[PDB]
């Protein structure tokens, strides 16, 4: 009860100290050469990022861990804008995230082994979101073959689009718990953390593939959109021009979908008008 909270304070402040000082100095790299031996704290940082409960976070207490990711992101960012990324770029990338990470997590199709899987799934998704927050994610992005970052577009489909569908065996449709809701949202944010997916995304939408059930049939894309509505339409809005042009023109023989998706565009656009005014007027003009 006390040793934890103490050392939690201590790590949080040492991280804060590093970032706000060993970086805010314009020639702080000389200080880095003074605090030369730091690989230790790098691994501590990354262990917190990846498995916070191991160190300090171990309290799980809402006020402290609320600010923990913010500090982590800021420190990560500082290490970006400063040199000495090699230790970052290596010691973080090649250890807490890899290609095999997504597949080796992807194996358990939300199995009854509940207390196990979505744990590390969520750990990874939170961590990667935090990375993108710091925007060092692309350094963890491995080299691919096409402008479309298969790295994450593929995990999109192979985790949800294939994942949500039991049509490969015509078994019972897997109901989603709020656990599944939040996990899916995280995965979607992941997919959308990388530019150049939306076209594939609408392809995943405007697909006349039909799901089976319970005997009724309903278009799989309709399920996918109806379920993850807010995140989808959000991201579609995030690149409104490209999505609009593709929705209009790449789409033929599309009655239900194109309608519904455009309505959703308009809707979730209006839903947030106090937040901004330059988002829908442009959407209106385009469509």
């Amino acid at each position: 009860e006390r040793y934890n909270y103490s050392k939690c304070t201590v790590v949080v402040r040492i991280m804060e100290f590093t970032t706000t000082l060993l970086n805010t100095s314009p020639e702080g790299w000389k200080l880095l050469k003074k605090d030369l031996c730091n690989t230790h704290l790098m691994r501590v940082l990354v262990q917190t990022l990846c498995e916070p409960a191991s160190i300090g976070f171990n309290i799980g207490d809402v006020q402290v861990m609320a600010h923990l990711p913010d500090v982590c992101v800021n420190l990560m960012k500082a290490l970006k804008m400063s040199p000495y990324k090699d230790i970052l770029e290596t010691h973080l990338r090649e250890k807490i995230t890899a290609q095999s990470i997504e597949e080796l997590c992807a194996v358990n199709l939300y199995g009854p082994d509940a207390q196990v899987d979505r744990s590390r799934l969520a750990a990874v998704v939170s961590a990667c979101k935090q990375l993108h927050r710091a925007g060092l994610l692309h350094n963890i992005l491995p080299s691919q073959s096409t402008d479309l970052h298969h790295s994450v577009g593929t995990e999109l489909l192979s985790l949800v689009y294939k994942g949500i569908a039991p049509g490969d065996e015509r078994q019972c449709l897997p109901s989603l718990d709020l656990s599944c809701k939040q996990l899916a949202s995280g995965l979607l944010e992941l997919a959308f953390a990388f530019g150049g997916l939306c076209e594939r995304l609408v392809s995943l939408l405007l697909n006349p593939a039909v799901l089976s059930t319970s005997v009724i049939h309903f278009s799989h894309g309709e399920y996918f959109y109806s379920l993850f509505s807010e995140t989808i339409n959000t991201e579609l809005l995030k690149n409104l021009d490209l999505a609009v042009l593709e929705l209009m023109q790449s789409s033929v023989d599309n009655t239900k979908m194109v309608s519904a998706v455009l309505n959703g565009m308009l809707d979730q656009s209006f839903r947030e008008r106090a937040n901004q005014k330059h988002q829908g007027l442009k959407l209106a003009t385009t469509i």
